[PDB]
């Protein structure tokens, strides 16, 4: 309980001030030039090219057997698979559904052959294998692997040939110089490799005798028994198999980007320097330079405008027919991140490779920050400008008001007691220091005036008693715990005369113009001027690197893993023998 | 210094105004219903099953070697890997720790046999290979590969048997058809395959006589010489080798999902048609429709209900027992990326596959921009709602001062220079144009009244000189420059008399109702009332494709790559022969 | 149309009440204690180690052919690849490119020869091979398989040897305890493994016969016929290949972590009892624990301190060297996601291994909602207290008018219709209830006083009569639709007087104190001191789970997939035989 009093000097004109002028209010400038338009988003592609072949080839399996006492040993296994040359397959294998029981190949720079049971050749059919499915399907001749054992003491040899067709998956991996068959064979030549069109500039590694190629060609189905359609049909024979697929030419097979995304509603603005494609119903924002970024500087990027184009013509005419006009030819940008932006814009009525990022994350980062900055810039911007505006038609109130209360409102602007004064335009401000220690001050009981009956005095006489013997003073008091020097406020006395004044920390209730009871201030009601305003803060958070899977469940979803293979098999001289101990 | 004064003819009714009601205040429908719940997040299993088998085999080697001056060539070296008989696994391996030295298998479809070192057989003792350890166990009978020489002139034969049991990890991939072990070899079977509980209806591609089953089977464990615990156990017999497993049934073994995430604080709301689950503890938001998903729908999906309800128990029990209730049973939805969300609502007491999404960081990003979006929408609200009310508030000072001022109001009010009159309840205003060119404004210096010397005017007298010689006007200086056409603004004249007055842009100051100085309206001090608010706005922010690590690094962890080995090493005949040479 | 209006009781001291004083504006306690600085992060190390290495082998061939009537057979063909021993090596091919037609090596136990062409032995040219390119070179002796025939009803043997070396890439794993070449093969000793300076003590799985080391050795490049300069080199001889590879130490060649970023602007603060690194220009935020973190706990972290001190070093005085200064050494922590920070504090002027995630989204999310809750906290913030402040200020407006006009300020502030008195420094309000139903309120014509000329009704006089004939008040119309009991509202008589009084839903016109017509109260227009304000709300927002590949993607791009070509061939047996017929 520390009640201060304060002492109000009258101003003299040493401090005379004015009232600040209206503000001019922030602009925040705000609103960008953008244009809409239709997109298509390339990635570069990583897909092996995939096709399909055949393989022609015999197993040829010459087999030593020893008959002894206890029974038959085998001494020696020799197994080769070779190639069948491709005048059997144009005329036996195409034309009949046969393939000779012998084979007829080259091996150490030798001409050499093999017989079926070591009987004259014949024509087999070629029979559907068991494990035949939609899928993968193969053809052979025999189900045997022909051997001889005989009478005791002696060997026999025995040959067995067995004519093998498979069908198979064929891969290639850009550049396309070669191309890997599901029978785990490489072929060194460009699956694209023909005579054509400029074809035979494409890679090879073999000698072109071993390379033939028919136009119109027609292959056997060897289960229907009948000629499917004509294709030209390459033939390539390598030293364990002969290799058959049907050509095509490279421009219309592969090509280096692959579409990720077409985009209906698009906005492109300038930002920061760059072009910003802002597509909302990905969530995804992609940023290039202003510059178009010219296609023809990548490797087999062909595909791109011709199927872009079609693609936006789609967009245009089905959704923006009647509501925009494109207002240019298609451009093309390169997006950080390695895609490739096709964009057509719109108005309505009113020689490397490029490689793609693995994540587009950081693009719907991109937007989502944009969105957010967006939104509350231009929020900021409102309350910021209303703010303004208010604190300037405000100002009216408090210079209409200046004159009703000069001392109260000045001092809540100066945040400090002071007494002030109107002298025409301009207010004239004095400091009202607080009432010092020493003193005490007396409320006398009555406001009435000495000697009169209809004047009074209208708030309540103090004395200001200095405790040191000073002296005394008699004043009244003022508003606010404001003491005054003098007695001069006075008004005719009223019927039902009551009053509350501030006395420190109580009210002092008056009846009829004398003192009655001190009422604590904290005993009387407040009503609030103050509008209610809660604004709390956003809370920290911590984000943790939130896996879905490894990198080591990555890598665990296959058959079997190459590697871990060959590190325990290869040990297998090591484990079993010893390979450090010789016989003399 | 551009100085512009005004003149305001007084209103006429033709302009009555009144002070706009207060308005509605807005209201935003923020709030939602949510419950409360406890969740399992569940994902696709794309790891493989891995199992423990056993192989058994012996390694057949027959060498030929012919011997001469000089010394020994080998000619041949023909090495067979055959299955060890059942039989013999059964009354010789686990029974004794033993294998015989004679192989005897089929090959060429015929019954044939091998001798170690061409003696009689004997049960040898199967030995630990060296390199065992904690991990891969192996035993085998033999360190040697036996071979023959003999006198020069002379072939010799001899043969080399090596019996060998491996240890081997197994592992299958849905749907489980086959496995494939550790030595590189792949069964074609399940591993399910068995005689009970359905299990004769999984995939095989045996012959059913090359496969047994053993009820309470007993293993021998080779380094201890004892008896492993009774299990059901599988042999396969196939062309090399001849496997061993511990059968167990599919149902406990394997799920198509996989638990990625248990959830305790969890709450659901319906949001977009939608249903939403913030996790608040994982920063992650997933987004399912309203129906729930049938599981049943998944293949191999049966473990997930009754794990995800112990789970879910555990954690009602640990956590939540006083506080909460559960209100119904288990729910399970299908979320956004392919997550399975297993969820049980609380109240306070107040045939197709699933594939997975590879990153969660769509639903953290889900999260981040609701959570965001909340609480600026929230704080949005808040001040919106504070602003209007206190507009309403204002609107009574607006109201209670305008019959003080109403000219300052309305002509801040209308950002327009007016005069304004009270007309009972309504304002009446009136254009105030400014003072026009050719006119020229003289101060008088003295504010006293001629031939009085109790009566003053309250303000500067001023004439107004068309400087094209229409007139001169005597009137008074008024307030903010205005210039009033009369004298009638008078006043008793007091004793110390000081006063400014503004007038273009200087002040004017009188005393004692004289003039006496010009001073520049910049020379006196401002107050102000304008409360500071500096809001400035987010910048722009470009984010980058941050990677870890890039495609080529995520590829170049293993020890040898399968297609490169085979690129480099299928060219080897290319590479170091000639092919292509015929010698006639 | 309904039309309410209210009855004024005068106020008792029933209920006095106060204006609320100015209130405590709020503190939010902002501003953090940071600390700039430089960083270098690291991530673990998932790249094999890559070498060089050379492999030194012969292809031994040995081939018998049976001559026919119709030609030749091939009858065994027996391929080996054999080592070259160091000492031909040595004292063969690095002195003279040459190597021995003849290869000795030991097989199956015994030490054995071949002979090319079976001729005395020569030292071959070693010539490189046709496919030589800048990548892979390699050196060969033949380009012949040699093979004879002869004369029908006979079998001939011929050997074929061929001299190669190839030059490898080698490719090593952590630990480190062998590496793969690129021909396929496993070297199972550690590429580290040498005699010097503790390095024998690196794994390897040879007997130490096989490891040969020269210090200074000089290899011979076979291009250009000259020796290269002098290095310690390795070779070991395996089974079917000497290796010989340029030995260099592990200290100098591996570490399990490596750079991902070196960071100029970091800011580092204590956040949420951790270290929080705001990286601006990565858009990357990472977190550790205040605890330095020892590398020493890692196996192979030596490269990382001595790197990052001149990475630092390298920054410092480049772009800070007059602008900061190091405030310490350098520091290491551990953050979230396995990524390791290596900080140097700036000030300006004024055993285990690691697992790194594969995703930094999180730490860019991390610093995206950092940046965000940082400014709109601020702003709030700033929102908040200025408010504060502006109520504050406001109060006295509302002091100071209250004399003016209790009435309309208190029923304002307490949202009810009220009428107060100003009773000292206290205010006093009583309730003014509704007019009710039953009741009839007749308009006066005139506003004239009855019997005087110069005295006036300063408002309308109005009846009030009750429909059910309880009596008549003579009462007049007050403001804002309060009925008055009395009618003591008078003024002179003014000349031109003209009166806009509300009454219900109209404005009342009066004249010369008569009336004149009613008015619609929306036939008046309206002036505004509403500020406008309109804010937004963020809209919802749904992410999808975008991918640029999915996991399929990413496990297609290579030639071969070695599971595939597996389980495909080694059906071959089963597709094209029948392996369960035993011919008796
Ligand atoms: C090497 O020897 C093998 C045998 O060891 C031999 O394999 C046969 O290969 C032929 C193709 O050349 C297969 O014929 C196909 O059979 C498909 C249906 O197979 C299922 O049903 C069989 C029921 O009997 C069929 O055949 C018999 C006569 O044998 C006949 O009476 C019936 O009407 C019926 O047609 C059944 O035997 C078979 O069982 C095998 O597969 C199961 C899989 O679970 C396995 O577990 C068994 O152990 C067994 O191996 C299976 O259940 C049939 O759909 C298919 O038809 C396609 O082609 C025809 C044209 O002919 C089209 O009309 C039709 O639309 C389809 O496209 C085809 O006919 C035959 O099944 C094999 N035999 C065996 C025992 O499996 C090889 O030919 C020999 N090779 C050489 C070089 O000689
Ligand atoms: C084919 O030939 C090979 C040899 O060329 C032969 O290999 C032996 O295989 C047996 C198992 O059959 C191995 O025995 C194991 O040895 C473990 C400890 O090995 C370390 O210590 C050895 C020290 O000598 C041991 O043995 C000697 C007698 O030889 C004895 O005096 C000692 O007390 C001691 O027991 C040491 O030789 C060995 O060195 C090899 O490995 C190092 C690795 O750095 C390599 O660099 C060397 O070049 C060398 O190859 C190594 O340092 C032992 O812990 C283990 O015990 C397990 O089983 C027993 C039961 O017997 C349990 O009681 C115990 O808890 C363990 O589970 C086991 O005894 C032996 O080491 C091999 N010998 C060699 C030279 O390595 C094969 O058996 C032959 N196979 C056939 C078919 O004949
Ligand atoms: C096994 O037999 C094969 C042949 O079947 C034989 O292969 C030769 O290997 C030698 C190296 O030992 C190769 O020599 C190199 O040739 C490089 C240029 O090759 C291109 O140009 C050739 C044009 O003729 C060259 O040689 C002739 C004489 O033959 C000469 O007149 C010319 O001036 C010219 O030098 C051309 O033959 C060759 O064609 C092959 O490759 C194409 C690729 O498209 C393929 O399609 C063909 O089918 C054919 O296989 C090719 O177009 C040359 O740059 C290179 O030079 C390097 O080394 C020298 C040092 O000698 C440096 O000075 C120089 O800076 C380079 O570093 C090198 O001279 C030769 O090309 C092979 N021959 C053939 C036919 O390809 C093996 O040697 C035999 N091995 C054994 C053990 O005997
Ligand atoms: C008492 O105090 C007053 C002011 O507080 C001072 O002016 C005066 O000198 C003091 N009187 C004595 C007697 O000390
Ligand atoms: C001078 O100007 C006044 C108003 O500015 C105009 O009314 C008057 O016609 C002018 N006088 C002459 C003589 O042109
Ligand atoms: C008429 O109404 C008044 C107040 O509305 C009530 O006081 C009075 O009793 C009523 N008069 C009659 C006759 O019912």
């Amino acid at each position: 309980t520390k009640p201060t009093f304060y002492v109000c000097p009258p101003p003299t004109g040493s401090t005379i001030v004015r009232l600040e002028p209206p503000r001019t209010c922030p602009d925040y400038h705000l609103g960008k030039n953008f244009t809409e338009g239709i997109a298509v988003v390339y990635k570069e592609n990583i897909a092996a090219y995939k096709f399909k072949a055949t393989v022609y080839y015999k197993d040829v399996i010459v087999s030593t057997a020893g008959a002894g006492s206890s029974g038959t040993q085998i001494t020696n296994r020799y197994a080769d698979r070779v190639p069948i040359p491709v005048s059997e397959i144009t005329d036996t294998i195409d034309k009949f559904g046969k393939c000779s029981s012998k084979a007829t190949y080259v091996r150490n720079n030798h001409k050499v052959e093999a017989f079926n049971e070591d009987k004259n050749p014949q024509d087999m059919p070629l029979i559907a294998s068991k494990y035949n499915s939609v899928g993968s399907k193969a053809w052979h001749t025999t189900n045997d692997t022909y051997m001889v054992a005989g009478t005791p003491g002696t060997y026999r040899t025995g040959t067995s040939v067995n004519c093998i067709i498979e069908e198979v998956e064929a891969r290639s991996i850009f550049p396309y110089d070669s191309f890997g068959l599901s029978t785990g064979d490489i072929i060194y030549m460009s699956p694209f490799f023909g005579l054509r069109d400029g074809a035979y500039r494409e890679h090879s590694n073999y000698a072109m005798d071993r390379f033939h190629q028919f136009e119109g060609y027609r292959q056997r189905d060897l289960d229907t028994r009948a000629l499917l359609e004509p294709a030209a049909r390459n033939f390539l024979v390598t030293p364990h198999l002969t290799v058959g697929w049907n050509w095509k030419p490279k421009r219309t097979e592969v090509c280096s980007l692959v579409k990720w995304r077409e985009v209906e509603d698009v906005v492109r603005d300038e930002y920061a320097h760059n072009f910003r494609f802002t597509m909302k119903t990905l969530s995804t924002t992609f940023i290039s330079e202003t510059n178009e970024f010219n296609l023809n500087q990548i490797h087999l990027s062909q595909c791109v405008k011709e199927e872009a184009r079609a693609i936006i013509n789609r967009i245009y005419t089905t959704r923006y027919n009647s509501s925009h006009v494109r207002t240019g030819d298609i451009q093309t940008y390169l997006a950080r991140g390695g895609f490739v932006v096709v964009f057509q814009p719109l108005l309505s009525n009113s020689n490397r490779t490029i490689t793609t990022t693995s994540s587009v994350e950081f693009a719907m980062l991109q937007f989502t920050y944009d969105h957010i900055q967006e939104h509350v810039n231009e929020m900021l911007a409102r309350i910021s400008s209303s703010w303004c505006q208010l604190q300037n038609r405000e100002r009216a109130l408090w210079s209409g008001l200046f004159p009703i209360n000069p001392s109260a409102l000045a001092s809540t602007i100066l945040d400090q007691r002071v007494k002030a004064r109107i002298l025409g335009d301009v207010i004239s401000v004095s400091n009202c220091p607080e009432l010092g220690s020493d003193t005490r001050i007396i409320l006398q009981n009555s406001m009435r005036v000495s000697g009169s009956t209809t004047r009074c005095y209208s708030r309540p006489l103090i004395s200001i008693v200095s405790l040191n013997g000073s002296g005394t003073v008699e004043g009244q008091l003022g508003t606010d715990n404001e003491l005054i020097m003098s007695r001069d406020l006075l008004e005719p006395c009223v019927a039902n005369h009551k009053r509350y004044f501030l006395f420190g920390h109580h009210y002092v209730y008056y009846e009829d113009y004398r003192y009655v009871r001190e009422i604590a201030v904290h005993d009387v009601g407040m009503i609030s001027t103050y509008v209610d305003l809660n604004l709390t803060l956003l809370k920290d958070r911590e984000f943790m690197p939130l896996q879905v899977y490894t990198r080591d469940e990555l890598r665990d979803t296959g058959l079997l893993d190459y590697s871990e293979i060959q590190r325990r098999n290869q040990m297998h001289s090591l484990r079993f023998y010893d390979i450090d101990k010789v016989v003399q």
